[PDB]
């Protein structure tokens, strides 16, 4: 039976549809709109936009098995849905932030769990993968990156601990194909803990070329992330980088534990997107 990749067009949704059509699986690629490029080859496209929930009462026909990206407006109307098409396991893109003692106050923490204990109260089976920070969060990089060797970065010694997107593609991908993961919730990172400037200039290395972080003052960097966030969301990413600053972070072994495989390294992520950061 069939299995549902909701954001079948987004960077951990398009891998873990392909990796499914590897597989030999018959995949229905989630879209919000089926005009649009980008949808990996051999994937049946079907709308599906999980805040308009009645889409997908037609992307469920036929469906056994869910990969669900978070998106709290619309999950009760996601729950009622999976029940009545017989959905028997979901796989859900979290956040490492629900495991933190103020996840419930936390906007990112909250966000998730919002998703999460729906999830945990509906009766359908599930997986949640729950990543620290995403490697492709160093793309916000790519522009300074592109035109000089220096990087503005509020906190350069704050230290997270970048996990791959193929990582956690393949932990999603283990979870939808494999037994023994039901009601599993995986916190996944990196295999090491770095500094803002220490990825920063693992991106150099990738590019043959030194680059460097500056610190920007706080003032500047409030304003940089206000155009970009919520307010809330803001102070809880600022916040974060402050009690991480010269904190190690911790790094886990849960990639290798579901996959038999090691964490793929922020250097060989680096290696892998140098496109994206070399000029026009
Ligand atoms: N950034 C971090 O450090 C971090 C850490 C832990 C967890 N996370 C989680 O990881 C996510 C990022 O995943 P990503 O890297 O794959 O992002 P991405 O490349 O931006 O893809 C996001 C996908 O979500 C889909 N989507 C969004 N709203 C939707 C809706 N209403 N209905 C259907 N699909 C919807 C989009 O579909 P379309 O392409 O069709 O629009 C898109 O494909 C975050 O949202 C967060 O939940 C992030």
């Amino acid at each position: 039976m069939k299995i549902l990749v909701t954001g079948a067009r987004g960077s951990i949704g398009s891998r873990v549809a392909g990796k499914l059509v590897e597989r030999g699986l018959p995949v229905r690629g989630g879209v919000r709109d089926l005009a649009a490029p980008g949808l990996p080859e051999g994937v049946e496209a079907v709308q599906a936009d999980l805040t308009r929930p009645e889409t997908l009462a037609r992307a469920l026909e036929g469906v056994d098995k869910v990969f669900l990206y978070t998106v709290p407006e619309g999950i009760a109307g996601f729950v009622d849905e999976a029940r009545a098409a017989g959905v028997r396991h979901v796989v859900l893109l979290s956040s490492i932030a629900v495991t933190w003692p103020d996840a419930d106050r936390d906007p990112i923490g909250r966000m998730h769990l919002a998703v999460e204990r729906p999830i945990e109260e509906s009766g359908l089976g599930w997986t949640f993968v729950r990543p620290e920070a995403l490697a492709t969060n160093a793309l916000g990089w790519a522009p300074e990156i592109r035109g000089g060797d220096m990087v503005r970065c509020a906190y350069p010694g704050a230290y997270t601990t970048p996990v791959h997107e193929e990582d956690i593609a393949d932990v999603v991908v283990a979870a939808l194909t494999t037994p023994g993961h039901r009601s599993a919730a995986y916190a996944l990172t990196g295999p090491e803990t770095l500094t803002q400037a220490e990825q920063v200039a693992l991106i150099g290395e990738a590019l043959g070329r030194a680059v460097r972080c500056e610190r920007m003052p706080e003032q500047e960097a409030r304003a940089v992330l206000e155009g970009l966030y919520p307010a809330e969301v803001v102070d809880a990413i600022l916040a974060g980088q402050a009690a991480r600053d010269g904190r190690p972070a911790e790094v886990l072994d849960t990639i290798r534990a579901v996959t038999g495989r090691p964490a793929r390294t922020f250097r060989e992520w680096a290696g892998d997107h140098v496109a994206a950061f070399r000029p026009a």
